[PDB]
């Protein structure tokens, strides 16, 4: 359980106000995983820091590159280099001081992924850009109950108002979400119920995707960010809604 | 003109992949103004850095204070009391050091709004919060065939889905839109044309307001900005492609 402290409250009256000062608690008492601190879950971090969630988990391996510059919040001058999961952690530890912030530097894999879901998260949010893991993930939370919002490819768009949720099954103009649903079946016999869905949750785009103009497709932060501000909105809605029906 | 390094090149391959070519050369040779870098008009700044734009002016004349931890990307720990418009700006200079970037330290009015606009922006976007200030930008802007683009409000909202673009006149379930047409009519003669439009390009949302002084969050008021900041981009592209 986390006491909210008056200086909690300072910087998140407005949370307070907009959700209830039921779901300040909520927020305050939960521990929310992010998979993939890059375009779409780099934001994702900074919305969760910024809406009081009390407990952060950030899993990634991979480092700061001047490439991220167009499409991640801590892709900055003096920041590459340095591994993105930590200098996440560092910017939530300035956004709120007494939010818990675990960091594990490494991949999910098929192997590990029962060991890294064990701790027990309020939600997990995947915003992992390869295939393998990402099913690996999916599977694992799916099988599990565990609380999951996942998104598809960010890229390739230029239109943060087609965004949206719809089951994993349902998704267009996504090859990464094409490819997943492709391995969940081969892979873990995950496959779509008799009415036609997965029982995922995905953040996805009716945007036609957009190739690329220069010599992989491209980015925008103002479609990556929407991805990964629609996913926690999204598992906010969702656990609320759970409280009010326990 | 400016002159794209291979640095820049490095930084915003990802922009040029998307854009094209001719549109990361567009981007930076632009010079936006974002107005009101609060709750709406930080992210919008930041997406203008991420996006190869190659000056961006600020113009804000409030500190970081606590209370914007919810909401705005500048608001730290270590950044509360500075100008927020000084924080986003060195903040900039961190995303692109080849930025050309300007501060503008003072609020605008009816006064102040011509002196400050006659820099010859390509673009501004309107991230004001108050009526009085919001109405003169407007008004002026769009006396003088200066591009912009408006926000409306962007509190007591959780749904970022339900975001948009129209023109001022069709918004809907925005109180400060509502307003908004109300000042421009009454004070600087703004009325709908025969089509029923103001010819002014509003970012709202059709969420019906949460009532609790509006609370507002990240993935709310972050959204309107970058929306903002996306039909800007889509506007310029299209006014360089008929030339
Ligand atoms: N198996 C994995 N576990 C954790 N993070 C991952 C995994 N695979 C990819 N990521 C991260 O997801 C991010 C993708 O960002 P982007 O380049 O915008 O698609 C990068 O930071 C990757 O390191
Ligand atoms: N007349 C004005 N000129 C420039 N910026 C303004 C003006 N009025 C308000 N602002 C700023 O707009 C921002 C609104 O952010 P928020 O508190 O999220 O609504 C604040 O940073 C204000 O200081
Ligand atoms: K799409
Ligand atoms: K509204
Ligand atoms: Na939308």
């Amino acid at each position: 359980s986390v006491v909210i402290s008056d200086a909690w409250r300072q910087r998140f009256g407005g949370t307070a106000r907009l959700y209830g000062e039921k779901a300040l608690q909520l927020f305050a008492d939960a521990h929310i995983c992010v998979v993939g601190i890059g375009g779409v879950g780099s934001w994702a971090a900074e919305a969760l820091a910024r809406t009081g969630i009390g407990a952060i988990t950030l899993i990634d391996m991979d480092d700061v590159c001047v490439t991220n510059t167009n499409r991640q919040i801590h892709a900055l001058r003096d920041n590459v280099g340095l591994a993105k999961a930590e200098v996440m952690a560092e910017r939530i530890r300035q956004i709120n001081p007494e939010c818990r912030v675990t960091v594990v530097d490494d991949f999910v894999t098929p192997d590990n992924v029962a060991q890294y879901m064990s701790v027990g998260y309020s939600y997990v949010i995947d915003a992992i850009d390869s295939v393998r893991p990402k099913a690996a993930l999916i599977a694992y939370c799916r099988r599990n109950k565990i609380p999951l919002v996942t998104t598809g490819g960010a890229g390739g768009q230029i239109d943060p108002t087609q965004i949206q949720v719809t089951d994993l099954a349902k998704t267009i103009q996504d090859p990464l979400a094409a490819k997943l649903r492709e391995r969940l079946k081969s892979d873990f016999g995950v496959v779509k119920n008799s009415k036609g869905k997965l029982g995922v949750d995905c953040v996805f785009s009716t945007e036609a995707l957009v190739y690329p103009q220069s010599d992989g497709f491209g980015a925008a932060t103002m479609v990556t960010a929407t991805f990964g501000f629609v996913a926690v909105s999204h598992a906010l809605k969702k656990m609320m809604a759970k409280a009010a029906r326990q």
